[PDB]
């Protein structure tokens, strides 16, 4: 049993809710919140900008030190950093950004990072300002992630479309 509330069950292990991931993280304080990161961990907009703003920029400060030490992530890769006031840990995962021309096949590699964590609160990777089709992202999630994932979808209109079209 866990504290996630109001989710629709899509499969054995994938759950979905119309929610602001920031507000959901603040309320649940999950072990892991996933950030929709880029390779530079520059949290300017989208989910990343919102999560970072909610940490009062502490996520960005920590991220800048990480990059200075380790260099950029790979597209499809991830790193574990602090969850600050939102979660125990933040798993920064880099999905391909279609608006930069990155290969969408890398979306499966990106979701494979979730399998290293038993339970996660997450957005749909490569959705929103990353330019991919969220219906496709949900399909890859369901077909790749085997651990327990609670997906937060900000847009109510999109949430209803994802549910109604789910196979």
């Amino acid at each position: 049993v866990n504290s996630f509330s109001g989710y629709l069950k899509l499969t054995d292990n994938v759950y979905i809710k119309n929610a602001d991931i920031v507000e959901e993280a603040k309320k649940v304080k999950p072990t892991v919140v996933v950030n929709a990161a880029n390779v530079y961990l520059k949290h300017g907009g989208g989910v990343a900008g919102a999560l970072n703003k909610a940490t009062n920029n502490a996520m960005q400060v920590e991220s800048d030190d990480y990059i200075a030490t380790n260099g950029p992530l790979k597209v499809g890769g991830s790193c574990v950093l602090s969850g600050h006031n939102l979660a125990k840990h933040c798993l920064h995962v880099v999905g391909p950004n279609v608006n930069k021309g990155e290969d969408i096949q890398l979306l499966k590699s990106a979701y494979e990072n979730f399998n290293q964590h038993e339970v996660l609160l997450a957005p749909l990777l490569s959705a929103g300002i990353f330019g991919a089709d969220p219906i496709h992202s949900l399909r890859v999630c369901v077909d790749t992630v085997r651990t327990n994932v609670y997906l937060a979808v900000f847009d109510k209109n999109l949430y209803d479309k994802l549910v109604s079209s789910f196979l």
